[PDB]
């Protein structure tokens, strides 16, 4: 088919954990969906101690923004590498077929741009990430990854074929960082990317992250940036991990319907407490809130959550249900 | 509904790997099921070398006892923290909805008790664990975790909707411990919990357990404490890991029906050799023994099993089936 | 039944990643399928640096060869330990029932052989590995593992019960090695297996592989030994990991149908980007190629893939489909 005869729609992306507006059920036929992202190398402070790294980002954030299309739409990405950056970059979409997910066709030096198009033939949530030949894990574990959601044209379905419709969606990107340490255990610091590269490789080869964070920093999804919901609201949480396994858990809730490995032609797993998202995968969990208050959303390696950073919060408004849970006798002597 | 109009039944818990008596198919309507647990901080020897730690337990055991109810029963737990303990504790049930699984409502200092009630709205096996704000992984990885089984009211079902009925059930709790080491690699030792806390945090942050054990110690489920069965018996093995992934395997057998992530509204996976239970999850495997002899039940990271402790035994009585397996020619020159 | 009345067929094994000829749909009734393997202890160079280890192999390769039978065939293995080896060995089949998978019946000193028979009662791909009491992880992580495929008698089926027929099959064995290091980080070297044993145990207990490789060495499945396919071909990739989790991914493709934990009575997961194969398991992924070119097949812990060795290639011939993917604007200033 002549792709030039199809509608074109330009998407304006938003910063995670928020997600650009879209329709769950497709209101048009197939479209070419146009996205632009600008690569930004920048310093980021990632913990409460003030540890600052040289991050590599799509569109200025870790993770990169969530892109949303429907099955059999075409994704057309303009990828810009401005001359204020110093490295070569590209992009691999796990949603795409051919050319190493796009990476073989999108190598951009500083000062260059490119436009890639692919057909989104499989529904699900998928990782995307930079992947320059020979330097792949360094770019990925510097923050250069995000996700894309390819919705079925008739939206999501439960294990019986009945519709599932979310009221809110959030995208939680989980990032393992490998900040090199000296023998005494303090984080080093480097003057150029090339001077950093060998100790970055050394640090990665330990297979022991120094930090594991949501939305780019310890505490990013807390306080004034906590996730929010109301009792009775249906929430989809998309979670990705481009390099390392994770095991999400909503403390005080469940995943009512979970696609742990993210692919919507499969029936969801029901009533999960915790789910495994393998490294290199995006998953999605659907929950209807039943109680108000603070929830923690964590990687349930609790060391990874509470020591290394992989924990955020929901603040949920509404009525308390004492049938579902109550303190019969409050703590007392 | 007026919960006061429902029957109350008091359960008397038993020490793992055994499980209190219960009915698979509910013989009554919904009930308030009353449990009591008393927290005990105690020294435990966890390996053959004599390594002794300061464990934190529910009811004196690692893991804490398996609680069993049916879907839409109410769980009413009296949690006691005697004044012979020194720390603050609480409890989070992954089966429950609201207040961080109960933790926000059950904070008990030494000398205090509390009673929590929640409705068990989802069937499955679930973790429970202590979770005091700011000190969560330390309590969990000191042994303060167990599991609860919420049976469907009409018992278990296979992938076709047909009943599955177990003859025996066992609960295997798997515990990762992080005993601090000095530079030479020997385990340290500490005079108070507060003096231990920083090196416990340091040890946890390595993400490398020093010990990974079933039922609280190397070898606990061997010898006179091996699990037992007969040929032809249907056995359910509930397995939990509150903090770290595991991959159970019955050496010489299978999981005929497995809920790897523990939730009974899902069809089981059939004929598994090995299954992944993510950290923060309980799973359950159903097997019908077909051969007598010794079996090993392991985490099939065989280093974790045979070096670090994650191995137990079954001793199975009955007839040998030479059709299923035989030595045609015994080892010989 | 009198096994002596059944047909016998002798299989002649081939070196991975290739697989001996077989029929997907069984063309005969049940058979005794006869295999022979000869254990070989040998030196292997496993990386580009020239690191040489003392490997322990079935039939001279890491992994051992893929064996293929049908459900309810009998597997009859002659296992030979020649007197040129120095250690005791045996074999455990995860496909088998009883005697620790066969290990209790197959202990062979150098200069001995044995013949084991078992009934392959469950369809799926399964690990086999050596397992000498007390030394199990050392033999496994020295390379002494492979896999066996037990096909359903009517071949593979999709999630709807429709046939799935592969045109090509490959077996990728993934091996974690634990080469002991000195304090400075260089690999040691040892003069006998007994002198190596304690530092091998020490190295294993770090839970941090030094190398993670496909088909026995860094780069083994690249260059003149890349995997091959044509556009439109249906390929099954069997992947095993006897000791540690992995997460396979075809870079530029998908797993159209995946049995991540390898057992064919279960419906496959559709459209996977990445899948988790738990340590101690074999899995299988079915894909129909749609684009030509180079693909990388990796463990999608990208550190494990590109630093530690867990990466191979496909070279795929045929026509490029610009509807599915194209460069709209090639990289340019
Ligand atoms: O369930 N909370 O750690
Ligand atoms: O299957 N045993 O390690
Ligand atoms: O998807 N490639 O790393
Ligand atoms: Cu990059
Ligand atoms: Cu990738
Ligand atoms: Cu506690
Ligand atoms: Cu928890
Ligand atoms: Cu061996
Ligand atoms: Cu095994």
């Amino acid at each position: 088919v002549d792709i030039s005869t199809l509608p074109r729609v330009k998407v304006d992306l938003v910063k995670p954990p928020f997600v650009h507006a879209h329709d769950q059920v497709a209101k048009t036929g197939p479209r070419v969906v146009e996205f632009t992202m600008t690569i930004e190398e920048k310093k980021l402070v990632i913990d409460r101690e003030g540890t600052e790294i040289h991050a590599m980002t799509f569109n200025g954030s870790v993770p990169g923004p969530l892109m949303v299309v429907h099955e059999n739409d075409y994704v057309e990405l303009r990828l810009i590498n401005p001359d204020t950056n110093t490295l070569l970059h590209n992009i691999d979409f796990h949603a795409a077929t051919g050319a190493l997910g796009g990476g073989a066709l999108t190598q951009v030096n500083p000062g260059e741009e490119t436009t890639l198009r692919f057909k989104a033939t499989k529904p699900g949530v998928f990782v995307y990430h930079c992947a320059p030949e020979g330097m792949v894990p360094w770019h990925v574990t510097s923050g250069m990854n995000g996700a894309i959601m390819v919705l079925p044209r008739d939206g999501l379905k439960d294990e019986k074929g009945q519709p599932l419709t979310y009221d809110k969606i959030y995208y939680v990107g989980e990032q393992d960082f490998y900040v090199p340490k000296d023998e005494a255990g303090n984080y080093k610091k480097y003057e150029t990317p090339g001077e950093a590269y060998e100790d970055a490789v050394k640090a990665m080869r330990t297979l022991t992250p120094t930090h594991i964070v949501f939305n780019g920093a310890v505490g990013a999804l807390t306080g004034d940036h906590a996730l929010t919901a109301a009792v009775g609201e249906r929430v989809l949480v998309v979670h990705s991990q481009a390099n390392r396994d994770t095991r999400p858990h909503l403390i005080g809730g469940h995943g009512d319907y979970v696609w742990a490995t993210g692919k919507f032609r499969n029936p969801p797993d029901l009533d999960q407490e915790t789910w495994l998202i393998p490294g290199g995968t995006a998953g999605a969990a659907f929950y209807t809130f039943r109680q108000p208050g603070v929830y923690a959303y964590v990687n349930h390696n609790l060391i990874e959550a509470f020591e290394l950073g992989a924990a955020g919060h929901f603040k949920v408004t509404g009525e308390w249900n004492d049938d579902l849970m109550t303190s019969v006798v409050k703590p007392a002597s």
